[PDB]
């Protein structure tokens, strides 16, 4: 067969009949003449003013012939430099209120340009380096930066753009990667990526296609150049309107080969960044040419930023292991441990506080930060190590591969935990539907797959982007989302027992929602049997299945005082006539467990009077804690919840327990839980969530908020040791704090982990209540 007319053809050919779109060299499937016919470089990608009305030679890359428009293959700057036209960057910010489209276009065409390892804080270079990325963010939609998932990788992070994924359920959790049931290794080079097993979820391009929207196709064989990728979408956009694409994805590599050589603050880094302009503007200046401008939506995004890191920043192994050649590490800014083909508790006991300024932490995977969702896949191994900023690690020295120099390779690299700054990377969007000269929050790149959706029409697949959290980026919303309706509904006790009727071996020395739920009730998702217990200083939703609250939820004013708990009443527990002996905890569980103690949701400390502190000391406000875990859980309630209530203006506080022993990021089911307090069905936490919330205008207090809301949240891991903090031999005011910032987490990470659903009830509209549910606090900003 032959490609003439066929060029790129977005029709595949099954074998054995030769190919000519734009995969066919990556499959060793073209047809002979494919490069002769559809590779041509002659002359380059520019008109310039000699070529001007030239005598048509089909030998050139694009022609400059005044036939060319016609002919639909013209340089992208023909009209510029042979008709006085203007480039699209010279020409003012016009704003784009309806879609300006050529007669039989169905809707807007979605270009995705992506750039890989392009820092938030490169888009400060401005306009000087990059002036039609520069017009792009300043005349459409963008944030300060957008955050990837981890690891911060091009393969994890380009296959959740295209599935609003985390890696844990796309598959893809790392640029290698090894499965125990294929016995097969993925990795960057080789052939072992094309095989279709590794790739789960329902891609963009496939979602797309079922719903009889075209695609085309997205992937380009790396050969082929990038100005020849943009004049071939440029052509697919000029297709008749049953053939035309309505999706077209962009890929460049840059800046991120240059960071890797140069690190990110490098001299070096500014002609990368001037390529990738210079291929933005053909883009620009090319759908202009096409009067496309004002009828193509275009997202500019990055997959991860990069951070200086050197050879003289990496951490052995083999100065810690006695035995390191019985261990297979995937090194450099992260690690994942696993055997050769060794005992993992000695592993992370040999790798945990052994040196004074450590540059990295071993993690079993499931106690990884929450907000990583790094554990529920059989790729990720179950030892980590959460790798430091700017640090590499590595088995032994003589694993590291070298220049002829004998120097390392890279300058920069990337791959950290998802919140360090030097990850974040970028997003723009620029058209039609996006707004105009709008500035967004930052938010996580798993919720662009639905973004995407919304552009195209699509009923996004199931994924972990928040549909309608980033309704606020658009002029036009064809999604509004609705408040998921609540599946059990509370019984509200009244005294139905006397205290004679228990025996739980416990002694003690003998308005509320309004004040303590701001926001509403939160729902309960799924079936259960729940109570609503309410208290002067509290209210709580009392679990009868798992003998404790789901959540406790109370409000501290910026006045509010501290008290301590009388000496008499430290080992005071009271049993709650609401609620049956049956249905509560029991003290003697704890006496005989030698291990469990108990702390409460609501902090006696914050008792509103001596009276009222009675309360606090009810068997229903008890939870179950390891003597380690009270350490950090006791210093956060009688220190740091005044500290933010002065900080903030008061604050609310919701409190509660998590059960997660299968690390899958739900809430457990009974069946799941795996430890109980001893001799008892008192199941034990693996987490406990608070969240914080206060008036974002600090001027107004908590329970007088006209405005906008502000939350931090954390989901502290229930562990029986403090060996995560290697400070915690120190007073708590030298580490507690920092555990918390680590273990930070979003309110919509805590929905997923508790079946609840929060912020019912407010004066804010349900897509900005989305929003502040995805919002993550950072302690970097
Ligand atoms: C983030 O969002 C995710 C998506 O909503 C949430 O993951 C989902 O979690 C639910 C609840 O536990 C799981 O439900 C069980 O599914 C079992 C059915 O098995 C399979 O069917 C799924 C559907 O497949 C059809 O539809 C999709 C459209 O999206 C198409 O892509 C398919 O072609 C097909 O038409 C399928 O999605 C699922 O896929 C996984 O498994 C394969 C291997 O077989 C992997 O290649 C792939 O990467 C997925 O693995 C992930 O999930 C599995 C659990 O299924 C984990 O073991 C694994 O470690 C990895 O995390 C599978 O083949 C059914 O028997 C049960 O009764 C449940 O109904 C969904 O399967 C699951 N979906 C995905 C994509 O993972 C996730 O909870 C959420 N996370 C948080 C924190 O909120
Ligand atoms: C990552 C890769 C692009 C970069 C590159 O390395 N180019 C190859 C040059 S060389 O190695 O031959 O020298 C793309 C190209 C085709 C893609 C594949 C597609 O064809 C077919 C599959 C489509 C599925 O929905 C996703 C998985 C799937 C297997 C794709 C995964 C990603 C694939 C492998
Ligand atoms: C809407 C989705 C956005 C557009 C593209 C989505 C495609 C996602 C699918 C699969 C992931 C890989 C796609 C191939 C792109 C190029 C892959 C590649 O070879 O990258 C260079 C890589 O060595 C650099 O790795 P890093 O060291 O991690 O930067
Ligand atoms: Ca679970
Ligand atoms: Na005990
Ligand atoms: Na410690
Ligand atoms: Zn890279």
């Amino acid at each position: 067969g032959s490609c003439k007319g066929r060029c790129f053809e977005l029709q595949e050919v099954g074998p054995p009949d030769c190919r000519c779109d734009n995969l066919c060299k990556s499959y060793s499937s073209c047809c002979h003449d494919f490069d002769e016919l559809c590779l041509k470089t002659a002359r380059g990608w520019e008109c310039t003013k000699d070529r001007c009305g030239e005598v048509r030679n089909e030998e050139n890359a694009c022609h400059c012939s005044e036939d060319c428009l016609s002919r639909g293959d013209c340089c992208t700057n023909y009209q510029v430099v042979c008709k006085g036209e203007s480039h699209w960057v010279d020409d003012d910010c016009e704003e784009i209120k309806v879609p300006e489209c050529p007669a039989g276009f169905v809707r807007p065409p979605l270009i995705i340009f992506s750039v890989d390892g392009f820092r938030a804080s490169y888009m400060k270079k401005g306009s000087k380096v990059m002036p039609n990325i520069e017009k792009l963010r300043s005349c459409g939609t963008h944030a300060p930066y957008m955050r990837p998932v981890y690891p911060t990788k091009t393969f994890p992070n380009l296959y959740t753009l295209a599935t609003g994924l985390y890696p844990e359920s796309h598959g893809i959790v790392g640029n290698s990667m090894y499965d125990p049931v294929f016995d097969a290794s993925f990795h960057l080079r080789g052939r072992e990526k094309f095989n279709h097993r590794w790739w789960g979820g329902q891609p963009l391009w496939i979602t797309a296609t079922k719903q009889g929207v075209r695609a085309g196709t997205f992937f380009w064989s790396v050969s082929i150049p990038h100005e020849r990728r943009i004049l071939t979408i440029l052509q697919w956009l000029s297709l008749p309107d049953n053939e035309r694409p309505s999706v077209y994805a962009f890929y460049s590599e840059q800046p991120d080969f240059s960071g890797h050589k140069y690190g990110p603050f490098g001299p070096e880094m500014t002609n990368p960044l001037r390529e990738i302009d210079k291929t933005v503007g053909q883009l620009m200046d090319g759908l202009k040419q096409l009067r496309l401008h004002r009828c193509v939506n275009v997202i500019f995004v990055g997959d991860h930023g990069m951070e200086d890191v050197t050879c003289d920043r990496t951490e052995f192994l083999s100065n810690y292991l006695t035995n390191v050649d019985d261990i297979t590490l995937v090194p450099g800014t992260l690690g994942r441990i696993r055997a050769k083909s060794y005992d993992p508790k000695t592993i992370i006991a040999a790798l945990t506080c052994k040196k004074p300024d450590q540059h990295f932490k071993p993690y079993m995977k499931q106690h990884l930060p929450k907000r990583l969702h790094y554990a529920n896949n059989r790729r990720i191994e179950d030892i980590h190590l959460l790798v430091d900023r700017r640090w590499h690690v590595a088995r032994k020295p003589l694993d590291v591969y070298k220049k002829p120099s004998g120097k390392c390779f890279f300058q920069g690299d990337h791959g950290f935990d998802n919140k360090v700054n030097s990850m974040q990377t970028v997003f723009v969007g620029y058209g039609p539907t996006f707004k105009y000269r709008t500035k967004v929050p930052p938010f996580e790149n798993i919720e662009l797959y639905n973004v995407m959706c919304d552009l195209l029409g699509l009923k996004p697949a199931p994924n972990n982007g928040t549909h309608g959290s980033l309704n606020h980026l658009l002029r036009t919303n064809t999604f509004r989302p609705t408040m998921p309706d609540e599946v059990s509904r509370p019984n509200y006790p009244g005294i139905m027992y006397l205290q004679s009727e228990f025996d739980l071996g416990c002694t003690c020395d003998d308005s509320t929602k309004e004040r303590h739920l701001l926001y509403g009730r939160p729902a309960v998702l799924y079936r259960t049997s729940y109570d609503i217990l309410y208290h002067t200083d509290f209210e709580s939703g009392y679990s009868e299945i798992f003998l404790m609250p789901l959540w406790t939820s109370y409000t501290i004013s910026k006045q509010a005082e501290v008290s301590s708990i009388p000496e008499h009443l430290t080992n005071c527990v009271r049993p709650d006539v609401r609620v049956s002996p049956g249905f509560s905890q029991n003290c003697l569980a704890y006496k005989n467990d030698k291990q469990m103690s108990y702390g409460f949701l609501f902090p006696p400390y914050l008792s509103s009077s001596p009276e009222a502190k009675y309360d606090a000391f009810l068997v229903t406000n008890m939870v179950p804690m390891y003597p380690a875990f009270k350490r950090v859980w006791a210093y956060f309630q009688r220190v740091l919840v005044k500290k933010y209530a002065s900080e903030r203006n008061g604050v609310n506080v919701i409190s509660g327990p998590i059960f997660d022993y299968n690390y899958d990021g739900l809430r457990d089911t009974e069946d799941e839980i795996k430890q109980y307090v001893e001799g008892s069905s008192i199941p034990v936490p693996t987490h406990y969530y608070s969240i914080i919330t206060s008036c974002l205008d600090f001027t107004q207090p908590a329970d007088k908020c006209d405005g906008p809301l502000s939350v931090s949240s954390f989901i502290l891991p229930h562990r029986p040791d403090n060996d995560e903090s290697c400070a915690s031999s120190e007073d708590e005011s030298k580490w507690v704090e920092e555990l918390m910032k680590m273990h930070t987490a979003r309110v919509r990470d805590i929905e997923h982990l508790t079946g609840l659903d929060f912020y019912r009830k407010t004066s804010r509209s349900y897509s900005e209540i989305l929003t502040l549910k995805t919002y993550l606090h950072t302690y970097e900003s």
